[PDB]
């Protein structure tokens, strides 16, 4: 589990997003795994504008955080699941570490903020959804 709040959003995984994230729907897009609901409340998370291929995500499956290196956003085939058929998954980014299901949305930060959250993993590989290429996030 796991989110971003910067402003009046909040950026989740899509499988995980809750009724009251579809009932104050503002964006999603299936092929991304990403979904993004209105807040009242105020959030204060920097996002990441840059072209990083280094940071440190947070593991709940090792309460750790560890370094990494990643591939820039693609379109990546991604295994199926309950939540998905397998199909390709577009905005992600890979690094060789460790990545459970509940492991989703665990957040990927570099220097200049959120880079995005854990969507994917297996096979010693771990896939996070980037938001660094979503502008509006911050006006
Ligand atoms: C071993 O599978 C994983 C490991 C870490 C994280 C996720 C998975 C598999 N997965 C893929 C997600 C997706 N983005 O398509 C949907 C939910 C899910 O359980
Ligand atoms: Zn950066």
């Amino acid at each position: 589990s796991g989110a971003i709040y910067v402003g009046n959003y909040r950026v989740v995984n899509r499988h995980l997003a809750t009724h009251n994230d579809w009932a104050n729907l503002v964006w999603e897009d299936s092929s991304r795994d990403l979904l993004v609901s209105s807040t009242t409340a105020q959030g204060c998370d920097t996002i990441a504008r840059c072209d990083c291929q280094t940071g440190v995500y947070y593991c709940s499956s090792r309460r750790k955080h560890y370094p990494v290196s990643f591939s820039k956003p693609s379109l990546i085939f991604v295994e199926a699941s309950e939540y998905y058929p397998a199909r390709y998954q577009s905005h992600l980014m890979l690094a060789v570490g460790h990545s459970e299901p509940g492991d989703c949305g665990g957040i990927l930060r570099c220097q200049h903020g959120v880079v995005g959250i854990v969507s994917t993993g297996g096979n010693g590989l771990v896939g996070f959804a980037d938001v660094r290429d979503l502008l509006w996030l911050d006006e």
